[PDB]
DNA sequence: GCGACGCTAGCGTGCGGCTCGTC
DNA sequence: GGACGAGCCGCCGCTAGCGTCG
C-alpha cells in the first residue's frame, strides 16, 4: 500500500514530511503544494516533478533518518506558478497552514485548503473574462448534461435524447473540464469517441443523484456539486438551477459553429464573436456569448433587444458615455461570488469601491429607469475605510484609512510616539556622548540599536551594551531602549490584529450586498452588450433587421470577410424555396452561403446586420454541409443524413457541393435526390453545386442564382455579383489553362469537351 | 535609439547599464542577454519583451539618476529559455562577464540556422540557407555544427523551392534583389514559413555569380554568429539533375520526412540508426535517391553484408548505441568551444572505438586514437563538470604543478580544522566554529551561550542572530595563503584543461574520419536490421517494373496489410474501384518502394525488379491547404502542369483522381487529355480515377486494374486486393445508404441512376 | 533505567535588506 | 567621498544534539 516518500536513507520519516505524505496520498491525481512557512514545497518525486516542470532548483531536506529531495516556490508567486502548472495539465492541491504559528502545538496544522482544477477556478488571475464551465454527463432515461461556473454560480442542465444532441449542446458551451458518469468511463468504446471529439481534461466524481427530476440530470448535477464542493473547500455559491430546454432556441449544431467560425477559426483568423464583441465589461462579454450560443426564436424579445440597440445607435453621446464609464467597471458578478464565498481580498474590495462609484454617473446619463440598485451606502463606507490604493494582504501595510477605527487610531497613535522615541534618543545620545555622528538604527536581527563608528570607539560610555560588530561600526544597547522596543512590537502586533478585523468587518458589510451586487451586474451587463452591439453597428454599417416569412436581403456582407477585404455586397430573396447557386469556382458561392447564415444568426441574436435592408424569418435552426466513415464522400453523407433528419420547413439549410466524392453518376443522383428532399421539406435551402442538371430539375419552388467570370486581357477575372439565373458554362479547362497546363493538353481537352457536346 | 534606455530619470546611464547599452547597440536585430552575477538580464524596452514572451517578473534597475525596467533568467536555465525564445522567432546575443569594470562582451549569437549548442540541435542536420540571383538561382546551404557546405544553381524558381524544401532550412538569407521584390517575398513567406535574416552578399570564391554571392552571405553571416573563423569542410557544388527528382509535392504526398499529421513517416519507419552522423547520412540518401546502378548495387551489397553477418550486425549495433556525435564534437573542438563535459563524452567514445575495430577489422580504416584516449583517461575526472566552476576537472596525479598547489591548499584547510579542534580544547567550547566568508575571509564562530567563555585573544568582526564570528592574530597569514592558492589552482587547472583540450583538437580529422566511417556502418547495419525485422527484399533493376506482393512500408507497421502485385513498363495503368478499398495506398506503396530501392535499401515485398526512375512525381491529393482564394481544382492543375513539364519516359508518375473539383465534363475532358499526354510521354503512370471513360481509351500502352468490395453482413466490406482489369460499378448510393441516408432518398437515387441507363 | 520535556544552534526554495569595498 | 556594484545572512519552522528531571 501507499504511505512512503522517495529518496535515500534509512530510519523513520520526519514529523513534517510525515504530515506531507499523509495529505499527499489523499489526493492521488493532484500535485500537492505543501505550505511550509513563506513557501509551497514538494518532496520526493513530486519535488522532482516540480523542479523540472517549472525549471526550479532541486535541493533536499535532510534529517537523522534520511534525506529527501525538495522543491519550493515563494507564496508571493503562487498564482503565477499555479497558472503555468495548470496549463500543463496538473490539478493542484493547496495545503496551507490553517492555525497561526504563534499558537501551535509544535507542528503547525496543515490541511488542503482548496483544489485547483481547470474548470473550478475562482482565482481571478486564473480565469478568462469568458464563462468557465465544469460539465457533467450521465445516463439513465436519456442523456444527462449539466454545467456549473464555479466563479459566477451559474448552474444549469438539460436532458437530450441522442448522443448527437449531447455533443452539440456540450460543444456550444466549450466546457473546460468534464465529469463522466461511471457507465461512460467504463465503456471503452464511448470514452474513445468522447476523448477524441472533446480533448478536454477528464475527472472522476461521484454521480449520486441530487435533488429532483430526470434520473440522469440528478446524477450529473450531484456530480458537479460533489466535485466543486471538494475543490472550493466549503459550500458553494450557487444560483437557482435551470433545467432548460434547447428546443426553445435556434439550433446551432457543432458543424455549423465550426464551419461558420462563430467562436473558433479555421485559419487562425477572426471569428464571428471576435468581430462582433466590443463589450467593455466581462459579464457583458459573457452575456453576448450566451446570446450567440442560443439565438432566440421569438420575434417579440428580439424586437425588444433591437430597440435598445437602436437606442444607443441614435444616442451617440449617451452610447459613448456609458461605454466610457464601463471601462472602469469590474466583474461585480464574480466579485459578489468571491464575497459570498468569503474569499474577497482587499484588492477585491478596492475594486468594488471603484465600480460602485460609477453607478451614480450611469444613473444620471441613462435616467432612474435603469433600475440600478442603490449601493451608495456600501460605496461610501468603503471610501471611508479603505486607502486610496488597497494593498494585497492585510497583515502587511496599511489597509484601513486613518480615522475609521477608534481602536486602531489609538494604535497608530501609540506607534507614532513610540517610534519618535528612538528618534529623540538619537539626539539625546549624540549630546551626552559628544559623538556627532552617532546613529540610532534598526534591523530584524538585533532590533533598535545605537550606532557608533571606529574613530569614536574609545569614546563610548560604559553603559552601552555591545550587540553587533561591523568592519568599522559597533552597535550598542541601553536598557531604556530594550523596553521601548518591546512597546513598539506589541503595538505593531496589535495594529495588525485590528486592521485585519476592521477589514473582515467591512468585508462582511459588502457580503450582505452580494445579491444587490449581482443584480447591478446583470443590468450593467445588458447595458454593456446593448451599447457594444450599437458600437459595432455604427462602426461597420449594420442595419436593423425586420422579421417576417420572406427573406429579402439587400447588399449583403459576410460580417467577418469584409473585415479584411473590399467585399462586394449581394442580394437574396428566398421563401421556403430551393436556391441552387452555380458558377465558376473562386467566384463567390460559399462566401455567399456562409454570408446568409451569419446574417440570420446575428438577427436572431438581437444584433444589427451587415446589409442595406434585411427582412428575415425566425429560423428554428441553421444547418450546414460546408468545407470539412473512412472516405470523404461517406463523411459528407453522414452529415446530409443528420441535416435531413432535423431540418424543418423553418430551417435555413446550406449545402456546398453535396454529391462530390464519388462517380459522376452517383453524384448527380444523390444530389438530385437530396435537393428534392429538402425541397419537399420546404426549408430555406441554399445549394451550391457543379451539377448544372440540378438547376434544370422539374421543381416548383426551385430558384437559380450564379456567380460569374469574364475571360479578359490576362485570363479570367472573377467578379462577385451573385446574379439571377443559372451559370451558363463551366470554366474548368479555362482555369486549368490559367494554372499552367500545357497548351496542347488544354487544346485537346477543349476538343474533347466540344466532341462530347455534339452528343 | 543608441545610448537611450527606456526608463525614467535624467542623469547618465550608470557604469553598468552604460556597458549594457553599448553592446545592446552593436547587435540591433538581436535580443541582448546581459550577464549579471548568476543571471542573464535585459533592460529598458527589451526587458519588457523578455518579460512578455516568457511571462517573467518585471521589476526595476535603479540608480540615483535613472531607473529602468529589468527582467531576467537564471544563468543556469539559459539553454532552456533560449529554446523557447528561439522558437518564438527571437535572435539572441549573449554577453558574458569575462572571467574576473567586469568587462562584459558578446560571447555567442544564438540563431535558428547557426546553432552550435548540442542541447538546442536535433540529431538531424541544421542548415542556414542563402538564395541569390544571376543567371538562375543561387542556393547554398551551411550547417555550422558540422561544417557541411554545399550549393547548386537552379534554372527555375520552381526547382529552387524544391531544393530548398528537400533540405528544410532553419533560417534563410535572401539576397537584396529578392527582399525588395515585393511579390517574391510575399510568396516566399507564404510558401516557406521560416525565419528570414539580412546579410551581405558580396561574392566569395569561384563559379557562378549567384553562387559565390550566396556562398558569401553564408560565410559572412555565420562568422558573425560563431564570432570568428568558421570550421567548414570543402564547399560541395552539386547538381540536382544527377539524382532522382523528389519535388516538394512528392515529398509531402509520400510523407518521406514529415507526416500529414497522424504520425509515422517513411523516415521514422526506416530510420533505425544508432548515431547522429548515421541518421544524417541516411537522411542525406533519402533526400537524393540515385540514378546510377553501380553505386546503388554497391550499397545493396553492403546492406546484404549485414543481412548475412547477423553476429556482426548485432555486434556493431550494440557498440554504437548512444555513441557520441564525433562530427559535431570535432567541430566544437575546432571552433574552440568544446566543454570539459565534451572531452568527457569524447573519451567514452574513444574507449568504445577499439571494440568496434576488433569486430570489423583493418578493412574498415578507423583511425587509432588510443593515444588521445590514454591522455583523456589520464587527465579528466570520471565525470568532468563544464558547469561546476572549471575545478574538480583535472584528476590528481596528472599534472605535478597543479598537484603541488592542491596539496598545499589542502594543508591550509587542515590547519583551519586544527585551530578548531585545538581551540575548543582550551576554551571548553566544543561548539566554536572555524568557517570562512568572502567579506573577511576566515574566522571563528561562537554561539550566543558561550560569550562568557570567549577569551580576549579574539577580536569580534561580525555578530549574527544566534552567534558571533571572531578573529585572531595567527590567522590572517594562513588565510591570505589559502586564497593565493585557490586562485592559482584555478589559473593552473585551466591551463592544463586548455592544454588537454588542444591535444584533442589536433585529432579533429581523425575524429571526422572515424565519425564518417561509423556513419556508413551504422547506416548499412540499420538498413539491414530493418530488412530482417519487417521482411524487406533486395531489389533488382531493369527496364520493367515487377513487384511481387509489395506492401506500403509505413502503413503496414500499423495494421494487417494485404500485399499486392504490379507489372508496369512505360504503360498508362488506370486504377478504378470503390473508395475505401485501397487505390491511393497502392499508388503510394508503389512510389515508396521505388524510393527505398534507389536509396539503396531493401524493399517491402517478395520480389522487386525496378527501373531506375529519374523522378517520382505525385499528385496524391490534399489540395486547398493555404486554403485561400485558389480553388482546390486550380491548385491541383498547377501540380499537374508541373508533372507534364517534368515527367520523361523514365519518370514514375502517380495521378490520384486528377480531374475532380469541377464540372463533370471539363473533369473527364481534362482527365483524358492528361492521361493521353502521359501515355505519349511513355512514363510509368499510375492513374487512380473515377472516370471509367479513361478505362476505355483504347491506347496501345493503356492497362486496367481495380479493387473491389463485397456485400457482407449488413452493408459493404472492402477487401484490399488489387485485381486486374477495370471495375464496373460505383458504390456511391450504396455508401450513402450505409451513411444513413433516408431509404426514400436512397431509393430515389437508384431510380435516377438506372433511369440514366436508358440513355 | 531511560522515556519526556526544554533550550537552541542551523539549514534553505527564492529573494529583500543589510554590509562592505572602492573612486 | 556619497554612490555604485557585488555578495552574505536570514526569513518561518522544524530538528538534532545535549543536559537533565528523579
Ligand atoms: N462578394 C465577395 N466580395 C469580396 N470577396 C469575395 C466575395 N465572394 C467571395 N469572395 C472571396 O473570393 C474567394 C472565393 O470565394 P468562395 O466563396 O470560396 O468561392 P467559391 O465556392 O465560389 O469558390 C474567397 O477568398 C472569398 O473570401
Ligand atoms: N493494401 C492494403 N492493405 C491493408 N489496408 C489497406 C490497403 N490499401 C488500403 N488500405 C486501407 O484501406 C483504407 C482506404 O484506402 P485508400 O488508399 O485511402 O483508398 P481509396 O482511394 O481507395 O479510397 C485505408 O484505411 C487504408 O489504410
Ligand atoms: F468554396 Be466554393 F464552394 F468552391
Ligand atoms: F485515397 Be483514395 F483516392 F480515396
Amino acid at each position: 500500500m501507499e504511505g512512503m516518500l522517495k529518496g535515500e536513507g534509512p530510519g523513520p520519516l520526519p514529523p513534517l514530511l510525515q504530515q506531507y505524505v499523509e495529505l499527499r496520498d489523499q489526493y492521488p491525481d493532484y500535485l500537492l503544494l505543501f505550505q511550509v512557512g513563506d513557501f509551497y514545497e514538494c518532496f520526493g518525486e513530486d519535488a522532482e516533478r516540480l523542479a523540472r516542470a517549472l525549471g526550479l532548483v532541486l535541493t533536499h531536506k535532510t534529517s537523522k533518518d534520511f534525506t529527501t529531495p525538495m522543491a519550493g516556490i515563494p507564496l508571493r508567486a503562487f498564482e503565477a506558478y499555479a497558472e503555468r502548472l495548470l496549463k500543463m495539465g496538473f490539478r493542484l492541491a493547496v495545503a496551507d497552514q490553517v492555525e497561526p504559528a504563534e499558537e501551535a502545538e509544535g507542528l503547525v496544522r496543515r490541511e488542503v485548503t482548496q483544489l485547483l482544477t481547470p474548470g473550478t477556478l475562482l482565482q481571478e488571475s486564473l480565469l478568462p473574462r469568458e464563462a468557465n464551465y465544469l460539465a457533467a454527463i450521465a445516463t439513465g432515461d436519456g442523456w444527462g448534461l449539466a454545467f456549473l461556473d464555479v466563479s459566477t454560480g451559474e448552474f444549469k442542465g438539460t436532458v437530450l435524447k441522442s448522443k448527437s444532441a449531447l455533443y452539440d449542446e456540450l460543444f456550444r458551451h466549450r466546457p473546460a473540464e468534464v465529469l463522466l458518469a461511471p457507465e461512460l468511463l467504463e465503456n471503452g468504446a464511448f470514452l474513445d469517441e468522447f476523448r477524441k471529439r472533446f480533448p478536454v481534461m477528464l475527472s472522476e466524481a461521484p454521480f449520486e443523484p441530487e435533488g429532483e427530476g430526470p434520473l440522469a440530470l440528478r446524477r450529473a448535477r450531484g456530480a458537479l456539486l460533489a466535485y466543486a464542493q471538494r475543490t472550493q473547500g466549503g459550500a458553494l455559491s450557487l444560483q437557482p438551477f435551470r433545467f432548460y430546454d434547447p428546443g426553445a432556441f435556434m439550433r446551432l449544431p457543432e458543424a455549423t459553429l465550426r464551419a461558420l467560425e462563430v467562436f473558433e477559426p479555421l485559419r487562425g483568423q477572426d471569428t464571428l464573436f471576435s468581430v462582433l464583441d466590443e463589450t467593455r465589461t466581462a459579464p457583458g462579454r459573457r452575456l453576448l456569448q450566451s446570446w450567440l450560443r442560443h439565438p432566440l426564436l421569438d420575434r417579440g424579445p428580439l424586437e425588444a433587444r433591437l430597440d435598445r440597440v437602436e437606442g444607443f445607435v441614435r444616442e451617440g453621446a449617451l452610447r459613448e458615455g456609458v461605454r466610457r464609464l464601463l471601462y472602469r467597471l469590474a466583474d461585480l458578478e464574480r466579485l459578489a461570488t468571491r464575497l459570498e464565498l468569503g474569499r474577497a481580498s482587499p484588492k477585491d474590495l478596492g475594486a468594488l469601491r471603484r465600480s460602485l462609484q460609477i453607478l451614480p454617473e450611469l444613473r444620471a446619463l441613462l435616467g432612474e429607469e435603469v433600475g440600478l440598485p442603490d449601493l451608495s451606502p456600501l460605496k461610501e463606507e468603503l471610501e471611508a475605510a479603505l486607502v486610496e490604493d488597497p494593498p494585497l494582504k492585510v497583515s502587511e501595510g496599511g489597509l484601513i484609512r486613518e480615522g475609521y477605527d477608534p481602536d486602531l487610531d489609538a494604535l497608530r497613535a501609540a506607534h507614532r510616539e513610540g517610534v519618535a522615541y528612538f528618534l529623540e534618543l538619537e539626539e539625546r545620545e549624540r549630546e551626552r556622548t559628544g559623538i556627532p555622528t552617532l546613529k540610532v538604527g534598526y534591523n530584524a536581527v538585533f532590533g533598535y540599536y545605537l550606532e557608533v563608528t571606529r574613530p569614536y570607539y574609545e569614546r563610548v560610555p560604559k553603559e552601552y551594551r555591545p550587540v553587533q560588530t561591523l568592519k568599522d561600526r559597533q552597535r550598542y544597547t541601553l536598557p531604556e531602549m530594550k523596553e521601548k522596543e518591546r512597546e513598539v512590537y506589541r503595538l505593531e502586533a496589535l495594529i495588525r490584529r485590528r486592521e485585519e478585523e476592521v477589514f473582515l468587518e467591512v468585508r462582511e458589510r459588502a457580503k450582505r450586498q452580494a445579491e444587490a451586487l449581482r443584480e447591478a451586474a446583470r443590468i450593467l451587463a445588458e447595458l454593456d452588450v446593448y451599447a457594444a452591439l450599437a458600437e459595432v453597428a455604427v462602426r461597420y454599417g449594420y442595419v436593423r433587421p425586420r422579421f417576417g416569412d420572406r427573406l429579402q436581403i439587400r447588399a449583403g456582407r459576410h460580417p467577418v470577410v469584409e473585415r479584411r477585404t473590399e467585399f462586394v455586397p449581394n442580394d437574396l430573396e428566398m421563401a421556403h424555396e430551393l436556391v441552387l447557386i452555380t458558377g465558376p469556382n473562386m467566384a463567390g458561392k460559399s462566401t455567399f452561403l456562409r454570408q446568409t447564415a451569419l446574417i440570420a444568426l446575428l438577427a436572431q441574436v438581437g444584433s444589427f446586420v451587415p446589409a442595406e435592408e434585411a427582412h428575415l424569418p425566425l429560423f428554428d435552426g441553421i444547418y450546414t454541409r460546408i468545407g470539412a466513415g473512412k472516405s470523404t464522400f461517406m463523411v459528407e453523407m453522414e452529415e446530409v443524413a443528420l441535416i435531413l433528419k432535423e431540418a424543418t420547413e423553418n430551417s435555413l439549410v446550406l449545402l456546398d457541393e453535396v454529391g462530390r466524392g464519388t462517380s459522376s453518376l452517383d453524384g448527380v443522383a444523390i444530389a438530385t435526390a437530396v435537393a428534392e428532399a429538402l425541397h419537399e421539406r420546404r426549408a430555406y435551402t441554399l445549394f451550391a453545386t457543379h451539377y448544372f442538371e440540378l438547376t434544370a430539375l422539374g421543381l416548383p419552388r426551385l430558384k437559380n442564382l450564379h456567380v460569374a467570370a469574364r475571360e479578359e486581357a490576362g485570363g479570367l477575372v472573377f467578379y462577385h455579383q451573385v446574379l439571377p439565373g443559372p451559370a451558363s458554362k463551366s470554366y474548368g479547362v479555362e482555369v486549368a489553362a490559367m494554372a499552367g497546363l500545357p497548351k496542347e493538353v488544354v487544346a485537346r481537352a477543349r476538343a474533347l469537351l466540344q466532341a462530347m457536346a455534339a452528343r
